[PDB]
């Protein structure tokens, strides 16, 4: 298991990485302090997660301190749904820059394919609750996108949470400059993906598995919900490799050459679930924790869903 996966734009990502959707802001700077220390030279930031100004801070305290060289990280943002419209993509990369203090990202995504009313509000809404809506065609701002790489803003470029049409919108854009790198989605047992990893493989863009550990912390989690890290199945094929359940739901995805960036705010989980580079599992298991897929998909949002460009009513 190498460390690195090889992109389309020549780079190679780091195929571990630390999330950082709710970490709160008064922990996330000693997080990743703590990640850069134990190993981690990937991490996966977003502007709505409102913690890219701390995030900075760990990273450019580890700059300054000469633990790691820019060269060495691998620094991923995303660009928010209300800033779909092109004229606004390059300042809300530029705001992204300035709150992580660099002078480039490493891969900026477009976050969702969903484009929304630009404005202060990250969910503008209409009186009865749905999400209001931007005309922009997302191949305007794919163009956009393609602008930050020859001003040299970002290294690549990607999407997030397209489903396999939209991505083949993007791949059969007239003019197309460069191809996504990246299309980083849901994926864990119980959200296998299988088809949709499967296409995205076949055109050379790698595919990053986010809520890996399904996202238990997630804000409308359930009680009575399903719970991988508790799932005794997996307990057990964990059991047999003499690791955790978090480790074995984190090499999982690195098997299938998935890149995959849980989130953990605890330094002893940050450092657990970096120690995954020293066990393999079978085929037999890799087949085993692909069946236990339920389609069970625990990021989406109501609010979204007559959204022309929801992504999930298509099959994959
Ligand atoms: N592109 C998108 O639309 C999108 C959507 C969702 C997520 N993401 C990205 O993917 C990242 C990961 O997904 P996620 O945050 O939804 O959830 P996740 O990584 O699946 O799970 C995070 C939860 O697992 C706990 N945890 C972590 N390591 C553990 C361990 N070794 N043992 C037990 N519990 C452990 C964390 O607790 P503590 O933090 O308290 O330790 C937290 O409650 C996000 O942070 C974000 O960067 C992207
Ligand atoms: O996006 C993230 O990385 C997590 C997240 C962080 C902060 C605020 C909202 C978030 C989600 C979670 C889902 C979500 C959506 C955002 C736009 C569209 C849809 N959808 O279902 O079509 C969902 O947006």
């Amino acid at each position: 298991m190498a460390s690195r996966i090889l992109l389309n734009n020549g780079a190679k990502m780091p195929i571990l990485g630390l999330g950082t959707w709710k970490s709160p802001p008064g922990q996330v700077t000693e997080a990743v302090k703590v990640a850069i220390d134990v190993g981690y030279r990937h991490i996966d930031c977003a502007h709505v997660y409102q913690n890219e100004n701390e995030v900075g801070v760990a990273i450019q305290e580890k700059l300054r301190e000469q633990v790691v060289k820019r060269e060495e990280l691998f620094i991923v943002s995303k660009l928010w749904c209300t800033y779909h419209e092109k004229g606004l993509v390059k300042g809300a990369c530029q705001k992204t820059l300035s709150d992580l203090k660099l002078d480039y990202l490493d891969l900026y995504l477009i976050h969702w394919p969903t484009g929304f009313k630009p404005g202060k509000e990250f969910f503008p809404l209409d009186e009865s609750g749905n999400v209001v809506p931007s005309d922009t065609n997302i191949l305007d701002t794919w163009a956009a996108m393609e602008e930050l790489v020859d001003e040299g803003l970002v290294k690549a470029i990607g999407i997030s949470n397209f489903n396999h049409l939209q991505v083949e919108m993007i791949l059969n854009k007239p003019g197309l400059k460069y191809k996504p790198a990246v299309n980083q989605i849901e994926c864990h047992p119980y959200l296998t993906q299988e088809k949709l990893i499967q296409y995205c493989q076949s055109k050379g863009i790698v595919v990053t598995a986010y809520s890996p550990l399904g996202s238990p912390d997630r804000p409308w989690a359930k009680p009575e919900d399903p719970s991988l890290l508790e799932d005794p199945r997996i307990k057990a094929i964990a059991a047999k490799h003499n690791k955790t359940t978090a480790q074995v739901l984190i090499r999982f995805p690195m098997q299938r050459n998935l890149v995959v960036i849980p989130k953990s705010v605890t330094p002893e989980r940050i450092a657990e679930n970096f120690k995954v580079f020293d066990f393999e599992l079978s085929s037999q298991d890799m087949t085993t924790l692909l069946s236990y897929n339920r389609n069970w998909r625990v990021c989406a949002l109501l609010s979204c869903t007559s959204h022309k460009d929801y992504p999930f009513h298509e099959e994959f």
